[PDB]
């Protein structure tokens, strides 16, 4: 037949293959409507559990007009830019220059403006490639009064208070204090030391961490995560510089090849530096109730955070927040291609024309090469957050980590003043007493270099970022959404069982890589999945994201990879296929 | 209808409008059969303008068997691995060693081993989203009998020759005598010097220059490239770094806000120096006629070229080269993403939710926002190239720039062997003595110093790689076909009328980065069509494409990108047009 039927023929297999995968039913956890106002006289839904950010909240951090809401989820299930912008988003403005009135004065001395919501319906838009953003479901969150969240916010404000620990230092003396306490918090968590029960949802149990020890500690549960550093090689280590080729016999040496272990990556023949942004330490967000309360309100304080001059190769968890902060959408991964590129690590032995070109007389660029897999790797990224932004959005619309600790705090000060509120979180505030007394401490030590003398108590998780978390639902994660999604798309176009022969890590004094002393074997596949979760748990480490919003979205990210990757197979002649380890154990052939 | 029929019906929608958009036939310019054997007892052709590269070559540069090319051609047209399997790559090998016997002594030291070809079946890959590769078609070639491929070789000799000549030099007296001579050499040619003709083909007409001066030597002719620096800003300058952002009233200032100025994007939280490797100045590749057919005999030599140690902002015409060596497929246009989005520059206004978000209530994070243009900048780049692949292997297979230049050398030693070989490029030899006689005694200088006491004269154009071309013909080509499609991409999704404030070059004397003494305005799209140019161009200065490769692969690549927006936006539901600026001066709303 015709060229041009011929590639109409594929794309509609493509679409005919993307529509009889099905769709799978995205259910919440009923959180949005199940928690209702405690006023009496008010049965309308109080809303704490859902993502409300933007929409005015009252002094105790509930949206006061649940009919915002309701006009939000309307605005986010039409995606009309009418009824988006007919939103009321802040607070009340000033009637004379028009600015919302800020409850803290930091706010409104900064005549700081509100902020929209990011791409409240991206989940009704379509993709030309790969499943439809509503076609694959997330399980529903945790709720407020699950141990789950219980045991997402401990381990979220654990982060926290920890943020100044430099990652190789974990089991370091220097950090044994905090870690052993954080550990023993965790430990003392019905999530993490009681296994799952026989007749829980199936990701509940997949998704329920065991018992935390120093080893896995702020790690996730794929593949070679728990298995070395903590920090994946191709967040820290750089890649073989140009000029150092193997030419025949003799083997080149590039003149910059202490780049490689100075966090540099051959970037095509520029750089990329590993070395992340510093920003300033001990400095959290959101410590203080009226802040808190107005960044719930919208309130602009995107770049508000302060970083110290150069940059330094990851080694606090802030610095992993940080790095997470910025992140050009599939800037980890592409940077992880890059590295896998320059090192001249083999792409999947079953891709076609691998062999040495004696053998099958073609090198692979475009297609089965290096701009194959960056292309994929950088498309992959945008049909995942997609389905990302359905999840947050018109499914789940869970609240962000910041919220929460919001509840919690609110909760744990009503006593103080006599009042109650939030019980739906006092299953949380009674279970972290010592986490919750140590994030009063820093929040109050914050406050004051805020410049409060004596500011009331405050339980709020520190955030890392001045704004806190992005204007969406934190259940799922787009950033990792697109981890698990780029992520595989690696692992299924490189050769992904692939050792690595040299493991660094960050040193514990100097900002240079050292030897890592893990003397076991780190695989490709472990690393970039090693990767893919230090990108979550940044997300987690920034204040802004829980554990199982990450895994999840890890798990969706990769069933959008392993959709384009199908829907992608339809388009090549060669006979050849994707070897992909799934974050399951598992390995799909594509 | 439900989600799912939806998603098809769109996809579907979308493969009807790559359908329509009809499949415009692609003529080659007859080289392949029109130049044949000139031994009179052999009516086969010679296959001397077609894209030889890795089938054996006699000692002359032309194929010992056009069957070896016929069967070339059919594995291209076929993409069957086996085929290719089955192609003669490379000269006869070794019985003991199985190692090809390679002329040149440096390519049989180095042991070296044949080279495939870079997907020489990828025009034959189906796309999901935007045109198919043969959907859109390239002009034919110029021919070598033509001025235009005059010209061409001409400027690329040129280039050669001005491989240590500084960008900011241009219009310098340390430079100028060579300046003056490539000026007085190109407007000796009747390309140049001779407006085209009525009755011309279009594309030829729109692809010729006219009369060449030091502002617009080596340039490009899209709109936007003539005017100001040669580089593009976004090759050159970095972008507001982390912490240079504005809240409220306050305007926060990045303490590494001088990263800007010192050419350091800000990647995320990381960063990406635009400082090139400075690859040995003086040191050309494939100066001696052995070395050249063993590279025409697929000589692996890449990763032979040597490097100085450290990294500078492109200064000489060889940094761009070097630049344009190993530029993962879309960075120079990822990059150029990534300072516009650090630097603010905003979205096409006829984007959705662009407006203060106090009158729209939304951000823009991965539709109309960095996560999009990201990815469609960098998803473009894979469609352009399976384009240009097919327009290179499958149409054209165009012989490169060092392949042409080969049957100049052999042309202009034949009479003093009392030969005659070549008459197909007798008017390029005559109409190029000056830049041959110079570009001879470089060679010559290049090959004592690769270690001949007493070389024989080489006319052989110098090239900045030591592989030469890619193993690709040269029309049209992969670089500048993502240049046009990225940068359509960025143009069409970026406001791109905005005018760039700060116009920088770099420094004659320091690697730094000086204000231009441009006292014009610079606008992002013509910078960005000053970025394409420069990597088009600074695949020219390698000696590895033809100008009209590059000008015709930027229409195609534009193409590419106009046809991706165009099925894209049937995937969102907003009320929205990307203004496009066209290389043409014209506008499309998308
Ligand atoms: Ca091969
Ligand atoms: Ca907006």
């Amino acid at each position: 037949q015709s060229r041009a039927k011929a590639s109409f023929d594929t794309r509609v297999a493509a679409a005919e293959l993307a529509l009889n995968r099905g769709v799978v039913p995205s259910f919440a956890n009923g959180e949005e409507l199940l928690y209702r106002n405690p006023d009496p006289d008010n049965t309308d839904p109080s809303f704490i559990a859902s993502f409300t950010k933007g929409l005015p909240h009252d002094d105790n951090g509930a949206i006061i007009d649940p009919d915002d809401f309701l006009a939000f989820v309307r605005a986010i299930n039409s995606g009309d830019e009418k009824e988006i912008a007919d939103l009321t988003l802040g607070p009340a403005r000033d009637p004379e220059t028009g600015l919302p009135i800020w409850r803290s004065d930091l706010a409104n001395s900064l005549e700081l403006e509100v902020r929209g919501w990011e791409n409240s319906s991206a989940g009704l838009t379509f993709d030309l490639e790969g499943p439809d953003a509503q076609s694959i479901a997330m399980p529903p969150a945790p709720v407020l009064t699950s141990p789950e969240l219980v045991a997402e916010i401990a381990e979220l404000y654990l982060m926290a208070l920890g943020r100044e620990i430099e990652f190789s230092e974990f089991d370091s003396p220097k950090n044994a204090e905090y870690i052993q306490f954080a550990i023993d918090q965790l430990n003392g968590l019905e999530w993490f030391n009681t296994p799952a029960k026989l007749g829980d949802p199936p990701a509940e149990i997949r998704r329920r961490r065991g018992e935390v020890t120093v080893g896995n500690l702020f790690r996730g549960i794929l593949p070679g995560s728990e298995v070395g550093p903590y920090l994946s090689q191709y967040i820290i280590v750089g890649s073989k510089q140009i000029g150092s080729a193997t030419v025949g016999n003799k083997t080149l040496v590039s003149p910059n090849a202490a780049d490689e272990f100075d966090g540099e990556i051959a970037y095509g023949s520029i750089t990329i530096s590993q070395r992340v942004r510093i920003a300033t330490p001990g400095r959290d967000f959101m410590t203080d109730l009226k802040v808190f309360l107005d960044v719930q309100d919208a309130a602009d304080f995107r770049g508000f955070e302060s970083y110290e001059p150069g940059a330094r190769l990851i080694r606090t968890i802030r610095d992993l927040a940080t790095w997470v902060h910025f992140d050009a959408l599939y800037e980890a991964y592409l940077n992880a291609c890059l590295i896998l590129l320059a090192n001249g690590v083999p792409f999947d032995p079953n891709l076609p024309f691998q062999q040495e070109d004696k053998l099958d007389n073609q090198d692979v660029f475009v297609n089965f090469g290096s701009a194959h897999v960056l292309s994929l790797v950088t498309e992959v990224a945008t049909r995942a957050l997609k389905a990302v932004r359905y999840q947050k959005f018109n499914i789940h619309r869970r609240l962000r980590p910041e919220a929460t600790g919001g509840l919690i705090s609110v909760n744990k000060i009503a006593p103080q003043k006599g009042e109650s509120i939030f019980p739906e979180v006092d299953l949380a505030v009674e279970e972290l007493g010592d986490i919750l007394e140590k994030a009063e401490i820093s929040n109050r030590k914050q406050n004051i270099a805020d410049g409060d003398p004596d500011p009331d108590p405050s339980f709020l998780l520190p955030m890392a970022f001045a704004e806190g978390s992005p204007f969406h639902p934190s259940y799922g994660s787009g950033h990792a959404v697109v981890a698990g999604a780029c992520v595989t798309i690696l692992k299924a176009f490189f050769d992904s069982g692939i050792e690595i022969d040299q493991v660094f890590e960050v040193d514990k004094d100097e900002d240079k890589l050292v030897k890592s002393s893990f003397k076991g074997t780190l695989t490709v596949a472990g690393e970039l999945n090693k990767l893919a979760d230090n990108i979550a748990i940044g997300r987690n480490m920034a204040g802004v994201h829980y554990f199982s919003d990450q895994f999840e979205s890890l798990l969706l990210g990769e069933q959008v990879a392993i959709g384009i990757l199908e829907e992608q197979s339809l388009t090549y002649g060669e006979n050849f296929f994707f070897n992909l380890p799934k974050f399951d154990g598992t390995t799909i052939q594509i």
